[PDB]
């Protein structure tokens, strides 16, 4: 199955990120291609409850976190689905990658299809910040830039 | 379950596409706010297959038509899932009401989710023309306008 949700805003940041996975319990890899980003830095990543872009990258909500978990790093077993943590941008301010993951899915009822990506202005404290709001948002700040997530071949 | 679609462009079209269906079985309820088209007139409005917009209006792909049947009317027992007609556009060139669908589904197999929705330049003959086209886009021509339909509540 694949999947794919192309970043738009008006902050300058924009992309394209991609979403591929064989079956319901492997893992899907997800690449992105993002430019405009601020250079030589790291910015949060996440995947959003919503599909809805009706204002901005506002309506796309929090986290996907259907498993109601503290927001954390990709690699922390207490995390939410959503949490692709931060990517690197080079010093053209581009980000682009790939990596695969195990709970994000495009199949079942946890798939993502039909929600949304959603790539920061801010850096991630992947929940380890000293607030509550750490374990929300990971402080990652603003969203330049978002897409709903659509099914493709 | 609710989803939309917010319908953009570069032509000057451009909505926003509700939908609400309860459970699996029942109908779906769309409804739209389109503006910008023709004044007084009729346009192709239709579910396409993909949630791609990595190439404008193009990569949303064909009509979405699970059972490969062929172009029709809403109301027509042939027609594809995603066929939702024309909608009339008023003096001012927007277009705006609601409708129930029973092929249309938000849950199952068939799920719109992660699909999108394209609001087309021309008139939909409803596969009623003489040619071999009518019965697959029903000669709605251009896509001005469209957008991936993601889940929201
Ligand atoms: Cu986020
Ligand atoms: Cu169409
Ligand atoms: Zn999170
Ligand atoms: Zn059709």
């Amino acid at each position: 199955v694949q999947a794919v949700a192309v970043l738009k805003g008006d902050a300058g940041v924009s992309g394209v990120v991609k979403f591929e996975q064989a079956s319901e319990s492997e893992p899907t890899t997800v690449s992105y291609e993002i430019a405009g980003n601020s250079p030589n830095a790291e910015r949060g990543f996440h995947i959003h409850e919503f599909g809805d872009a009706t204002n901005g990258c506002v309506s796309a909500g929090p986290h996907f976190n259907p498993f109601k978990k503290t927001h954390g790093a990709p690699t922390d077993e207490v995390r939410h689905v959503g949490d692709m943590g931060n990517v690197k941008t080079d010093e053209n301010g581009v980000a682009k990658g790939s990596f695969k993951d195990s709970l994000i899915k495009l199949i079942g009822p946890t798939s993502v299809v039909g929600r949304s990506v959603v790539i920061h202005a801010g850096q991630d404290d992947l929940g380890k910040g000293d607030t509550e709001e750490s374990l929300k948002t990971g402080n990652a700040g603003p969203r330049p830039a978002c897409g709903v997530i659509g099914l493709t071949n």
